């Protein structure tokens, strides 16, 4: 069952990486790297060796969150640059991004008060991560808010519902939802904003 | 017993991270990041899944040294910048710092000639790490020597005594000593030097 | 048997790191770092805890490929700078380098269609990695082609033959071949090019 979801993820991001490589300039291509890393992550989840038991008889694939530490750092780089954050602020927000994903994987893997403790830690770093973005004085703020509020913030809600958290929804339901969020935050994100982000980076 | 030490560490660095975030400029805040990472590390040590047997019936929490690879890289960044090292020298010293901590975790985890071999490797990198700092022509050298000599260099001595090394002192004694060294090198360090380091970074 | 090969590797790169540290400028010394990391990697392979079964009754030491993610990123930095790639292109190629090694370790460790899938992924990233180098308009291109074609590209061929891939050659034969390739790409590389690369970096 869930194998079909993972294979869908492998196929979609293989096509996405191929399109992003050929369609964009042969230089630093973050859209290609984000998609290529996501393929690696979906193959490892499909292989099935790093599953763990989750809430209410579900399963957890905690390497998903560890891989987001890399792929979402690339996305935060693009987002913060698009909002013309300073260099030292871009670095800071990339660090918070790694911290959010790393503690989130820990929250998914561990149990009891440790799940709760890690989830809280991750949530604090996350609030500190998105406050400077959502209150940015950049005119690009609105174009960026929709991915932060709908996509990025969709993940902790999904997590709480999934076997990663309380286990209200099944492992396959969570995985489909994670894949939709992945497509929105990693593929649509670039279809939508690639042109504006590219023009912006050339002016700074 | 040792749970009380780890919980003390979680509480102290939670308070420290909160103070450093609010008291300092809302930009790249290394003092906040160093403390936040240390919380993560103490929670993982408290959870207890990554303990291993150490010398003389003691225990080893080798993930402490792996986490120092990240948090101490941030500290070395501040220290080398404070001494006005060049950019390429700052990078070099951050690499040596990761190497020291990474091989140190290996030394703590493994046994026999491998403990000795990794300890030596870590000690060589460490000598190369601190020689340019202790012989710096910067007038900030003295302000920096005390953390290097008393705090940073306290760790390999503690390690040799602890179950990580020969096991002369118990796991709880080592942990208390590691926590004191942590407080000195990560919290007092900033109480002491934050102002001078901040003024210095604004001039370069 | 294979212990002798690993100990040869530890000894050679210990001597190489010592020569590179003393002979070159006391600044960012990538030749020293590459060799020092390779020592760490050979000691871990000698210790023997992270072996896995490979093809035709052979063994796989997959941490070799994970460590190349770090040491080869340093080499790609030098190579791309020597070819006067832009900064954003240098970063891109270092990312591809980590991806090649990381998926390569996965390919070595896993089995069946997962070995094949990861090997292909690694091979695609690798083609994208070396195409901008082999078609560079730099006059340094030829001096660089020989390490890419003979050394870097030697590894996937060796991998396919080794127990990492089809298991046509024994684990000890593969290890000797990996060590020769290591010496060529990490030690001869600098004996050959250190002067030209150093003079080049001073002009950019
Ligand atoms: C795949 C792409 C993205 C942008 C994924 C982003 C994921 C998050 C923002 C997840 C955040 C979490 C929080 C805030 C707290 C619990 C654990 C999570 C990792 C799900
Ligand atoms: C938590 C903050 C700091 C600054 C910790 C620093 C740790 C060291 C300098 C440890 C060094 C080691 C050496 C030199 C050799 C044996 C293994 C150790 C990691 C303890
Ligand atoms: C130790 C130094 C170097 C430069 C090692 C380089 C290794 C490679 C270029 C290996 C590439 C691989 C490919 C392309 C595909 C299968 C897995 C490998 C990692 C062997
Ligand atoms: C050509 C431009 C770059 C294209 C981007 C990446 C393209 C993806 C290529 C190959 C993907 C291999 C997929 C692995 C299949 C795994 C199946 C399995 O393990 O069961
Ligand atoms: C690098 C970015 C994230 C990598 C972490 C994921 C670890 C994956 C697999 C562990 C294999 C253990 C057997
Ligand atoms: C615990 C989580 C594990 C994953 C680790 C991820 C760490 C990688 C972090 C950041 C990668 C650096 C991205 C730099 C983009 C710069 C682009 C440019 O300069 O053009
Ligand atoms: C920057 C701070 C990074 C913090 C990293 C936190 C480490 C994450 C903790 C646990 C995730 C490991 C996933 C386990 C894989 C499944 C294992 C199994 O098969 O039982
Ligand atoms: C926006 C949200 C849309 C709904 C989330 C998608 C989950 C689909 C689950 C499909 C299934 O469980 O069969
Ligand atoms: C508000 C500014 C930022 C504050 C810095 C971080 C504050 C720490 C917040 C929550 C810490 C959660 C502690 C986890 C408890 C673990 C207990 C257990 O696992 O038994
Ligand atoms: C990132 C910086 C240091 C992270 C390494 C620590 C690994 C922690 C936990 C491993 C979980 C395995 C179950
Ligand atoms: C094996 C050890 C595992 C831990 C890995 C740690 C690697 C992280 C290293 C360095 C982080 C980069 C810090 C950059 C600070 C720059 C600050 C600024 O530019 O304002
Ligand atoms: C930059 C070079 C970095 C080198 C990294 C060296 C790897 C460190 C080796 C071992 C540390 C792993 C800690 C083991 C956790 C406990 C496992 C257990 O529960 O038995
Ligand atoms: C400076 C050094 C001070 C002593 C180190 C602290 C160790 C306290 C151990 C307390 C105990 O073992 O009960
Ligand atoms: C002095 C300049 C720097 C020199 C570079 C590094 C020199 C290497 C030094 C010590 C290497 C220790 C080798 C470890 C032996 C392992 C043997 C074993 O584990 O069986
Ligand atoms: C950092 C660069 C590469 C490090 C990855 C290698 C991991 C090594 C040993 C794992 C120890 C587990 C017991
Ligand atoms: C999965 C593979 C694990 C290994 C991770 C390796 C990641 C490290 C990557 C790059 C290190 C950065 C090198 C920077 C060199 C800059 C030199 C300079 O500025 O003078
Ligand atoms: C940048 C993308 C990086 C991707 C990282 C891929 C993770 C590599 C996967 C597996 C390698 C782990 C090696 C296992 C050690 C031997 C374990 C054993 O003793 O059974
Ligand atoms: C160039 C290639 C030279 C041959 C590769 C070296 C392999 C030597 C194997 C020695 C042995 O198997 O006894």
């Amino acid at each position: 069952q869930i194998e079909i979801v993972f294979a869908a993820g492998i196929a979609l991001f293989s096509v996405a990486a191929a399109y992003f490589f050929w369609a964009y300039k042969k230089d630093f291509n973050s859209a290609f790297l984000v998609s290529f890393i996501t393929i690696i992550s979906y193959i490892l989840m499909l292989e099935g060796s790093l599953v763990s038991a989750g809430a209410r008889g579900g399963e957890v694939y905690a390497t998903r969150w560890l891989f987001y530490g890399l792929s979402c750092s690339l996305l935060m780089y693009e987002i913060a640059r698009f909002l013309r954050k300073s260099q030292s602020e871009i670095v800071f927000l990339m660090f918070l991004t790694v911290i959010v994903m790393g503690t989130g994987g820990a929250a998914a893997y561990f149990e009891g008060w440790y799940k709760i403790g890690f989830f809280v830690l991750s949530s604090v770093a996350y609030v500190l991560l998105v406050y400077p973005l959502l209150t940015s004085v950049s005119p690009n703020r609105s174009a960026v808010a929709k991915y932060i509020l709908l996509g990025w913030t969709g993940f902790p809600i999904a997590f709480l519902l999934a076997p990663d958290g309380f286990g209200i929804i099944t492992t396959t339901t969570a995985a489909i939802l994670y894949l939709l969020l992945d497509i929105f935050t990693k593929v649509i994100f670039y279809f939508d904003l690639h042109r504006k982000m590219e023009v912006n980076a050339q002016k700074v």
